[PDB]
């Protein structure tokens, strides 16, 4: 019935331009995670109710109801895909990938699941075994699948899910565990076919190459771009970045003294070919796992940086101040630093800090990062006071944007990492060959954290502050409000305009999946996925006062009452 009359999804709707649906991860192309929708405000939010709900797969539960027309797509973790009606929550269908036994897999990233994506009258997702695969919209069923290689006990997969431009499913890449780099690729929508793959770890000799210290191609592992991408419709430009390399200091990886060219850059891409239209690398010379992969916004707006805006880097030489322009803006990295740039050209106008950082000594009116000498990793075995951590700072969680407002809302950590490399060599299977201890940043009582930035001047207008970690993405609504769960295993609703709390209910598990908001039947839903991911586990401890626990896997869908 709901699955019945089901319309091919077009560059409209993924666009956001019907606010009834969500049919991509953050809401439109350009990464707002926001719905226009209003029927749920800060006058009636406290009567939300539970609608329906549904059990998910086991294990990091991250993923995001991508609603349209009627329909929930969901992607579970394990390569479980579904279709429920978003009125009632009875299953319509569902595809189950054969796995290998899970110990196959040397990159268990890989079995959590953003989102799937949509376009024409297919499902589009990354497979744990490394397939781009297209599932039929209507029933479920494997239309095409193409693989990506290297999947597997070689360890490339994918966590965050495609994007769908032009025909051509984008997708990017976790290897972890690998000792290799890995890629972005665009696979043809219809025909399966791989169109371009980019990758980022120069080869010997190439452009970049004199930036990793003399490290042998072999030993430059890990760099990807694991994280979330963006598109703008009219410059036709894909955005995402790529990460770090590991392990984490740099006196293990052979590369002193090297900004590694090519690591934790912001990328603008034409869709069709992946030809590179401007870059710009956001953490050079990386020794803390920084990550500067995470979703970037494409937004209009006045641009007025104060200078004196708490924690304000720099200011671009040619800032067109006073002027209106799209920008590319938001926080890329899990140092928790804003960047603000010209969309279409890449111009640099601001940077700023949110969290406590020590990793970034400073920028310049360029945008050029010069490190923190006194934080690079230099001597195994000793503990390095790093901020934030391994974790943010902000993580995968992504921000929501307040167009009425012009307020960017980003999820964050208030802690500090007291880490080391170890003492023995570091193979791939060690990651970043680090151990450490979590702790509260300098002054900070309150893990959980939401920050509401000025786009415009850059001034943080209100920050949310809850005892344990949140390490969830957020919401925006058109009813000025703002959803965020966290590992309270609260999933709450703020006053987009100051900040506070205006109502909660408390979920099974920790709030660890995306909010989604869809309507039908003129009935607005509230969908939120629930039940734990990395962060419990990781933040729980420093705030034992609070009852943090995983369970209960689900989709969890409110309204108001009828
Ligand atoms: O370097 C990578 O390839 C990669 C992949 C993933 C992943 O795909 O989830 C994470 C990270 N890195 C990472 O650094 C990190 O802190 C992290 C947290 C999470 C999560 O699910 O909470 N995934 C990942
Ligand atoms: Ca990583
Ligand atoms: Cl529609
Ligand atoms: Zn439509
Ligand atoms: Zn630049
Ligand atoms: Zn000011
Ligand atoms: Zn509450």
């Amino acid at each position: 019935s709901a699955i019945e009359n089901f319309q091919p999804v077009t560059a409209d709707d993924l666009a956001g331009k019907n606010p009834a649906n969500w049919p991509i991860l953050r809401g439109n192309y350009q990464g707002w995670g926001y719905s226009p929708l209003d029927q749920i405000n800060k006058d009636n939010v406290g009567d939300l109710q539970l609608v329906w709900s549904r059990t998910m797969e086991p294990g990091s539960n991250e993923g995001a109801a991508i609603a349209y027309n009627g329909v929930i797509f969901l992607g579970n973790t394990n390569d479980v895909i579904q279709a429920i009606d978003g009125k009632t929550g009875s299953l319509i269908w569902e595809y189950r990938r054969k796995l290998p036994s899970a110990s196959k897999f040397i990159n268990s990233l890989g079995a959590a699941k953003r989102s799937i994506a949509l376009f024409g009258d297919k499902v589009y997702f990354v497979s744990w075994d490394n397939f781009v695969v297209a599932l039929d919209a209507k029933t479920g069923k494997l239309a095409w699948e193409t693989n990506r290689g290297q999947g597997v006990e070689e360890g490339v997969a994918n966590s965050s899910g495609p994007i769908v431009v032009d025909g051509v499913v984008i997708a990017g890449s976790t290897c972890q565990f690998s000792g290799f780099g890995c890629y972005v690729t665009g696979t043809d929508a219809e025909s399966g076919e791989e169109l371009w793959r980019n990758t980022f770890i120069p080869r010997p000799g190439e452009e970049g190459d004199d930036t990793w210290g003399g490290a042998p191609y072999e030993n430059r592992w890990m760099t990807g771009a694991w994280g979330q991408i963006t598109y703008d419709p009219e410059l036709d430009l894909v955005y995402y970045g790529s990460t770090g390399a590991g392990p984490a200091s740099e006196v293990q990886r052979g590369t002193e003294g090297g900004t590694l060219a090519g690591t934790n850059t912001r990328f603008a891409v034409k869709p069709k070919t992946g030809e590179v239209v401007w870059k710009h690398q956001t953490l050079p010379r990386d020794n803390w796992d920084s990550e500067c992969t995470f979703e970037m916004m494409v937004v209009s707006t006045s641009v007025n940086p104060d200078a004196k805006a708490d924690g304000m880097m720099s200011v671009g030489a040619n800032v067109p101040r006073g002027e209106t322009r799209k920008v590319l803006t938001g926080v890329p990295c899990k140092t928790g630093v804003a960047w603000q740039f010209d969309a279409k050209t890449g111009d640099y106008f601001w940077s700023k800090a949110t969290v406590e950082q020590n990793s970034i000594a400073s920028i310049d009116d360029t945008g050029l990062v010069t490190v923190n000498e006194d934080m690079i990793l230099k001597e195994p075995g000793k503990t390095y006071n790093y901020c934030p951590t391994f974790l943010g700072g902000r993580d995968w969680p992504s921000a929501g944007y307040l167009p009425k407002s012009n307020l960017y809302v980003i999820p964050l950590s208030n802690a500090c990492y007291d880490v080391m490399a170890r003492t023995t060599e570091a193979t791939p299977a060690d990651v970043y060959n680090t151990d450490a201890t979590l702790v509260l940043a300098p002054g900070k009582t309150n893990m959980g954290r939401v920050d509401a930035i000025d786009l415009a001047t850059g001034e943080t207008k209100w920050s949310y502050e809850t005892r344990a970690a949140l390490y969830d993405p957020v919401l925006t609504t058109g009813g000025d409000l703002v959803f965020v769960g966290g590992i309270d295993r609260d999933f709450r609703a703020l006053d987009a305009e100051s900040g506070k709390e205006v109502w909660s209910t408390r979920l099974p598990g920790a709030v660890s999946g995306y909010t989604t908001s869809y309507s039908i039947d003129g009935r607005q839903y509230v969908a939120v996925v629930s039940g734990g991911s990395l962060g419990g586990p990781t933040f729980g401890p420093t705030t034992p006062d609070v009852d943090s626990a995983s369970g209960a896997n689900g989709i969890y869908v409110f309204a108001l009452p009828e």
